[PDB]
């Protein structure tokens, strides 16, 4: 929520999404080797991109709302939990590291752990409510 | 959006709340009487008291979407204008100032101005998303 990390967000973006395609295969890759108990809940191959894109829009969250609000029912149609976030953030920022390689400093790993926290967080409410709306 | 603001939001609702119905009186006394424009369009007594139920949970936003979800609508089908938005805000402030008195400091307004800076963006996005889906 701090205005430094977002300034690191938004000067690293770009640099991630120019390796797109590494970040989104060693994500996919460690996730499901590290934790097959999530196998049977699957590849959304713009799993990875759609949180570097949100990550884009930080300062304006609101503005993809829509989109959010689709992939949340797509979400609870699967029965993704709040207890699944981290694991995917932890995978994310594994591949993350690895396509920075040097550049990977701690105060940017840092950031990039805070940002996923913050859009981790409307996708666990959004989801929370469409769950308890189910009844 | 920073933490002392956030503080300052923290330390202060329960006082405004405490005061509550003048709040909501002088918000609506000096709307009415400065911007004879806007009568047109409507009272909702709970306009002001819901910008301070979003405050205090400035924090987590996105539990409150239900709420401004119905609202917007609402919002939508009287034609409020992301113009209205300011309008509005200083109406709230003044309300505010006269509540706080002598404890109307200069940064317990500039907090409370970038607290409503932040809830209004929230309605004017999702009301944009909405005209826009009209067609
Ligand atoms: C903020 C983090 C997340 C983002 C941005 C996100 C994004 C996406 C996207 C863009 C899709 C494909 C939507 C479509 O085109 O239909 C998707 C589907 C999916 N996601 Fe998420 N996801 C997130 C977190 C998670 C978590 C924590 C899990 C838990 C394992 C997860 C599991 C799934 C599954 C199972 C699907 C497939 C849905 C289906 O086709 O039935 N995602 N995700
Ligand atoms: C973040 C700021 C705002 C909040 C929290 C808010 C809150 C509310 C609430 C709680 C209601 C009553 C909903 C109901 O029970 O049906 C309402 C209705 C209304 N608000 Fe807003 N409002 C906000 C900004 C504005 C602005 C900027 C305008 C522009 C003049 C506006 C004009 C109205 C009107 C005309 C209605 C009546 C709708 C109807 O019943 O047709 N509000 N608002």
């Amino acid at each position: 929520l701090d205005q430094q990390t977002i300034n690191i967000i938004k000067a690293t973006v770009p640099v991630l999404k120019e390796h797109g395609v590494t970040i989104t295969t060693t994500f996919y890759k460690n996730l499901f080797a590290k934790h097959p108990e999530v196998r049977p809940l699957f590849q959304p191959k713009a799993l990875a991109m759609t949180v570097l894109a949100a990550a884009q829009n930080i300062e304006n969250l609101p503005a993809i709302l829509p989109a959010v609000k689709k992939i949340a029912v797509k979400h609870c149609q699967a029965g993704v939990a709040a207890a699944h976030y981290p694991i995917v953030g932890q995978e994310l920022l594994g591949a993350i590291k690895e396509v920075l390689g040097d550049a990977a400093t701690d105060d940017i790993l840092d950031a990039w752990g805070k940002a996923y926290g913050v859009i981790a967080d409307v996708f666990i409410q959004v989801e929370a409510d469409l769950y308890a709306q189910a009844v």
